[PDB]
């Protein structure tokens, strides 16, 4: 049967067991595909979707084995035999096809409900590149051929939108644990491997337990598994020590042999120090803080009948976590497919986005899930934070010292534990350490800074606020019922609230409005919203302690917690006054950009590996659709050699933080944070060192680049754009940029290549083909399509500017708008044609929604040597009707290249009427 609707068609395939399939035209280039064994297409209401104003017109043709739906941009074909869908572009060129017979549905019976675990396979060629699907920690730029599980965790963020080099995007509308690649996930070591111990006896590896390097006991183990709290009960009791000094060690040693040949993948999930050798070669060498283990993946080509040695070396403190897990190759018929799997839902439901560019793929995500709210302009200046300022004098003193040193600072952050110890969730202030919070806020504001404060979803059962939420049915009960104690003092019972209902959101915000917003705080730091009820619980317990919610089970809704949670604060803060909202959330999700939510990569560590990993994490985050993203400059948690401030390791501490500070100055939000040692510029290193010189320079350069940066921020809303750009976005025809994991573009102009090795004074940098490049620090010109050894002394990061870039700049400022009516300096990097439409607005309220913004077109014609400043369009409260515009040309080596106050070459008065500036 074929049934036509006003917005698409439903096909009931003739083959036995093939599911009915429905197509809906959302817009000319956006097609919804739903497949449901029952044929009714009933699902829980989508959380990520917003309505779309689109052209839903289409034509139908029915020919033989297929039904064709045609829009102005797409032809979608449906098999009448098995229902499989294939998409072609306007010219009939194939873009993406489902696998015929490529759907899977399996029953899942949990929490009194019935769900389907669903899988869709698509045909995928060897040369397809894939990006997005959230923000992850393997250092993978390209996701092709990789296995990636969406499971909200401290440092691992789920957003189910994927982008392809084949000119499409896919939104997978499911809120449960989800898998790209292998639908099975990671297996215990012996499931598809034969094991031999250190004496060659089959069936186990040899495990040895030690305290302070002294052997305690040895035993055979067929699994390497202390992954979660429930697994720790098997750790040998005589091998445990809780001394403040003392450490523990475990080794596993033996050999593995596979049962089927091919590419095998692995994860060493670990905290504290962990090494792994295969065939004598070191393949994992990692440190994380004991309470935040994560996956460290590797892969090997292996064939049956051949043994390979394995040696795991773990050095830990109580408690720490480890697991060695494995995936064997999929069947050949499946192994090359693009596969998407979800644990719980009602049907397969996804959206095909036709995309002539990577930019258009991101724009389709914003159409489907919401435009990205504008953030306040001050959010794009420098943020200073600490875990934690322990008194209001410490916080205010940090602001005062930035001002005394004339460094640039816009925003200061107050972390957790400002409340009385036994009153988490009251939002009260301990008067010993915060005697006058209203005065704290006023003192910060009087120094022209904004203040953000930590608010968790966490409540102690003794607080009035807990009891209010609980009496209304909006407190998860299990964590308090089992008596789980947190880490504060002697340990406190606690739980987290249920954000899914609008009544819960109203209560949560009302408590915060009365206690905190009334005091003038500017921004909300919405931490731990995975939610992180008790760290390192197994997944069954995380689910049980967050269920039921107002809509259903935490199995159906495992990844969606931050969306309603941040929504409630966004709506309440926006209703309370006319200023723009700012939220920093530890997790994003599909749609969170519509609630004025920036995100960060979580409690990563002060390690060069983690720094490097954030480059590909940030690029994939932007291609997933979330444009306001940051990290802790220098890392969150630190090894003992850094916390104890061992002078032997001070040079590396300073060099890591300096390189990471250079990098942070060129990501969407610029923010210093972390655990002790203190992270303010002068506490990293004193004035006189190259570290201080470097941090001060990039701190001030950021303020001069604000006109450029904020124009990009305007276009995250106006043009559904991004700020951090993968190199493939602007060079989609250069295959060499598809897999490079340590370079990116900061807007259209700046190629950024952070230095991630101790003692490096240079690094290799690949310059994309098709453009020439100007070295920011010197003006030296380099042709595209080459790798160079770029100079990188401790104090400077490799930075190159694309020929034809127009970069609006201003004077160095200690805070946003310090100098009112500042002159604008347009810097033109010559060598090709270019254009840049400068967006400006009041930076403060929602007037831009009603058209209160201006655009000044800037056009550079390389043949003529002419910068055209076009007619201004639009106006806003506080706009400069007449203004000074300086112009500076960089066409090659120049002595003041990269200077904070460089020489200008022309200066004109602009009143909105078009004006031309010639280089000759
Ligand atoms: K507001």
């Amino acid at each position: 049967e074929v049934r036509k609707a006003a917005d698409g068609v439903t096909v009931v395939p003739s083959a036995k067991g093939a599911a009915p399939v429905r197509l809906q035209v959302v817009d000319a280039g956006i097609i919804r595909v739903s497949a449901d064994p029952d044929g009714d297409f009933a699902r829980s209401p989508s959380l990520m979707r917003v309505p779309v104003q689109g052209d839903t017109a289409f034509q139908v043709a029915e020919q033989g084995d297929s039904v064709q739906l045609k829009t102005g941009k797409v032809t979608a074909s449906i098999s009448t035999v098995d229902g499989h869908v294939s998409f072609a572009d306007a010219n009939g060129k194939p873009v993406l096809s489902e696998v015929a017979g490529g759907r899977s549905f399996a029953p899942l019976n949990v929490e009194g409900k019935q769900y389907l675990s669903v899988r869709q396979r698509f045909q995928s060629p060897d040369d397809e590149a894939l990006y997005g699907f959230g923000q992850h920690q393997q250092g993978w730029m390209n996701q092709k051929g990789r296995n990636v599980e969406l499971q909200q965790n401290n440092i691992d963020m789920a957003v189910p939108y994927l982008v392809s080099s084949r000119n499409y995007g896919l939104l997978w509308d499911n809120n449960s644990i989800t898998r790209l690649g292998d639908p099975r996930g990671l297996q215990p070591l012996p499931k598809t491997l034969t094991l031999y111990d250190a004496k060659g006896k089959a069936g186990a590896l040899t495990a040895r337990y030690a305290i302070n390097g002294k052997h305690i006991l040895e035993r055979r183990e067929s699994e390497v598994n202390y992954q979660y709290l429930s697994d720790l009960t098997k750790y040998p009791k005589k091998a445990i020590t809780k001394d403040k000094n003392s450490r523990m060690q475990v080794t596993w040693e033996g050999e593995i042999e596979v049962l089927t040949g091919g590419e095998h993948t692995f994860s060493l999930y670990s905290s504290e120090y962990a090494k792994l050798y295969v065939d004598g070669k070191l393949v994992v060498d990692r440190w994380r803080q004991n309470w935040n283990p994560w996956n460290h993946e590797f892969k090997l080509d292996l064939e049956p009948g051949q043994r390979h040695t394995v040696k795991v070396e773990w050095d830990l403190i109580d408690p720490s976590y480890i697991a060695l897990l494995h995936r064997d190759p999929l069947p050949a018929a499946e192994a090359k497919d693009l596969s998407l799997w979800s644990e719980a839902g009602q049907m397969i439901d996804y959206y095909f986005v036709s995309a002539d560019s990577y930019d258009q793929a991101v724009a389709g995500y914003r159409a489907l899930t919401g435009k990205s709210t504008m953030l306040p302009k001050w959010a794009y200046g420098f943020w200073q934070s600490r875990e934690r300022y322990k008194s209001q004098d410490e916080l205010v003193g940090a602001v005062a010292e930035y001002r005394k040193r004339k460094l640039s600072l816009d925003n200061i952050v107050l972390d957790w534990s400002y409340w009385p110890e036994n009153a988490w969730g009251s939002h009260d202030f301990d008067p010993q350490h915060f005697p006058d919070p209203d005065g704290m806020v006023k003192a910060v504001h009087d120094m022209h800074a904004q203040i953000m404060i930590s608010i968790w979803p966490k409540f102690y059962p003794t607080t009035a606020n807990y009891k209010e939420l609980d009496a209304a049915g909006f407190m998860f009960k299990r964590n308090v019922e089992v008596g789980e104690l947190d880490w504060i003092g002697k340990g406190y019972k606690n739980s987290f609230y249920d954000p899914y209902s609008e009544k819960a959101q109203a209560i949560y915000w009302r408590q915060i409005n009365e206690k905190l917003n009334s005091k003038g705080f500017d921004a909300w730091w919405m931490d731990a919203d995975e939610p992180d009820v008790h760290s390192n619980l197994d997944i069954a317990e995380r689910k049980a302690r967050t269920t039921p919610n107002a809509l259903g089970s935490s199995t159906e809704y495992f990844n969606s917690y931050p969306l309603p949670h941040t929504h409630g604060v966004y709506v309440g803060d926006r209703a309370a006054d006319d200023k723009r909202v700012f939220i920093l959330s530890r997790k994003g999700y599909a749609g969170t950009q519509r609630n004025a939510v920036a995100v960060w990569s979580g409690d990563i560590v002060s390690r060069w590996d983690d720094m490097r990993d954030q480059i590909s994490g940030g690029v994939n985050m932007a291609l997933s659709g979330l444009p306001n993203w940051t990290f802790d400059i220098g890392g969150f948690a630190v090894e003992k050699r850094y916390e104890d401030q061992d002078p032997a390791h001070l040079p590396e501490w300073r060099e890591l933080n300096t390189r990471w500070f250079q990098f942070g100055a060129f990501v969407p939000i610029f923010r210093s944070h972390g655990q002790f040692p203190y992270r303010e510029i002068w506490n990293i290193a004193p004035e006189g060192t190259p570290f201080y010189e470097s941090m001060a320079y990039y701190n001030r350069l950021r303020s001069a680049l604000l006109p450029y940066i904020y124009s990009l921020a305007g276009d995250t809303y106006q043009r559904d754009g991004v700020i951090m750009r993968g190199m493939m976005m602007d060079f989609p025809n250069d295959p060499k940029v598809r897999d490079i994991n340590d370079q990116y573009l900061f807007g259209p102009a700046f190629l950024v290549a952070p230095v991630t090795r101790f003692g490096a004074t240079s690094r290799q940098v690949y310059l994309p083909a098709g453009s020439s490049w100007l070295e920011f620090a010197t003006g030296k010109r380099y042709e595209g399509g080459q790798s160079i050894e770029a100079a990188a002394p401790i104090e400077r990061m490799p930075l190159f500017v694309r020929a034809g870039s127009i970069v609006p700049t201003g004077p160095v400022q200690e805070y946003v708008d310090q100098v009112a009516d500042a002159p604008l300096t347009v810097v033109v990097y010559t060598g090709a044609d270019g254009q840049f439409s400068l967006y400006e607005d009041d930076g403060k309220g929602y007037g831009y929604e009603k058209g209160e913004f201006s655009r000044i077109p800037l056009v550079w014609n390389q043949a003529k040597g002419e910068l055209s400043i076009g007619k201004r369009e639009g106006s806003w409260t506080g706009m400069q009707a007449k203004r000074t515009i300086n112009v500076r040309f960089v066409d090659g080596p120049r002595d003041d290249a990269g200077a904070l106050a460089p020489k200008t070459d022309a200066s004109i008065q602009y009143d909105g009427k078009p004006v031309s500036v010639l280089q000759r």
